[PDB]
């Protein structure tokens, strides 16, 4: 290519605002994950799927692929015991280390209420903070049809990745049942899939995508540092005013199941078809803005997907709300 001293200071500027970016899934739920991120193709961003389970793992599709605990479970799995999934990955740790070494950011992805996730996301999370990464998981809290165990479970897991990340986006699948009322609960797990998918791809491609407006890094981590609890709300809408019905959705989504006015910052990502307007992205991020505490710092971006044909979504990830919920035994209590 024929570059000019300008042409290449400016491209030296835009390298610096990327990111190198690996999204890691624990477990079953987080594996499935994984691999509708690879079968999508996730931007910018190494996959890498570990798990107990041989079985689950070698039909998952990854950039890298682990299997924890081989001297311990042999690839057998875990059998629901947080704490067999967390010496398998403590046995693992300088491979699980080596697959996410010279990260920038490292997204950590789970089901809380099993084994092997509720037991691995807390190491893989440690081990991503000792590498000087920004760490970030996305995780689910279990149906309450799943039992007390899986909860009370989940809790100690979501208690053990406070202590090891930057910011905990947590997503209580309970909720997902007010937007899908009595969906018989194998389909509600494929609902769940899709929440999981949006949240992960619509946070890292806000940073790796191309855009109408591209986010840098530097104003992601300033947000996401000390993001402490987070939540999520996604909002759609194909209507005359699309962008207004799809941010007043995403602002009254049962998944922000907080007092959002606890909140002290916030992540927009606005997507639509190829007719999405600065001015639509514009509309979204004053609205939130308005909506929230004034003092609340707010990034944003907004990105052209092509599945969309009339449709704009909006993502809205609510940032330092710990204050506002207690962590019990049953699940996230409103404080
Ligand atoms: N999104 C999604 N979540 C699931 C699925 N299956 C289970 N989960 C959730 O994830 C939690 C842990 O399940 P799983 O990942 O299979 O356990 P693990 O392999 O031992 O970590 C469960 O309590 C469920 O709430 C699934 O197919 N999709």
């Amino acid at each position: 290519l024929e570059l000019s001293p300008e042409d290449k200071e400016l491209l030296e500027y835009l390298q610096q605002t990327k990111a190198k970016i690996t999204v890691v899934g624990c477990g079953g739920a987080g594996n499935n994950t994984i691999t509708r991120l690879k079968m999508e193709g996730i931007e910018g961003a190494k996959t890498v799927a570990i798990n107990t389970d041989a079985q689950q793992l070698i039909r998952t599709k990854a950039d890298k692929k682990i299997l924890i605990g081989k001297k311990l479970t042999r690839g057998l799995g875990a059998g629901g015991n947080p704490k067999i999934g967390e010496e398998a990955a403590k046995e693992s740790a300088e491979e699980i280390k080596a697959a996410i070494q010279d990260s920038d950011m490292v997204f950590i992805t789970c089901g809380l209420g099993g084994g092997t996730g509720t037991g691995s996301a807390p190491v893989v999370a440690e081990i991503s903070k000792k590498i000087g990464a920004l760490t970030v998981a996305v995780v689910t809290l279990p149906f309450v049809m799943e039992g007390k165990v899986r909860m009370k479970n989940a809790m100690e897991g979501l208690e053990r990745l406070k202590q090891h990340t930057d910011t905990l986006v947590v997503i209580p699948n309970e909720k997902l049942f007010e937007i899908v009322p009595n969906m018989p609960l194998k389909l509600a797990f494929k609902v769940a899939d899709e929440v999981l998918i949006n949240a992960v791809k619509g946070l890292v491609e806000l940073i790796t995508k191309d855009g109408l407006i591209n986010v840098d890094f530097a104003d992601v981590k300033a947000v996401m540092n000390n993001g402490g609890l987070a939540m999520i709300g996604i909002g759609e809408s194909d209507s005359e005013k699309r962008a207004k019905e799809a941010v007043s959705m995403a602002l009254n989504s049962p998944l922000l199941d907080v007092d959002i006015d606890g909140a002290t910052g916030a992540l927009i990502h606005v997507m639509g078809p190829e007719d999405l307007t600065l001015e639509e992205a514009r509309e979204v991020v004053a609205t939130v803005s308005s909506r929230l505490d004034p003092n609340a710092t707010i990034i944003w971006g907004a990105t052209i997907d092509e599945n969309l044909e009339n449709t704009v979504r909006v993502l809205l990830v609510i940032t330092g709300v710990q204050s506002r919920i207690e962590f019990t035994d049953t699940g996230l209590k409103r404080k």
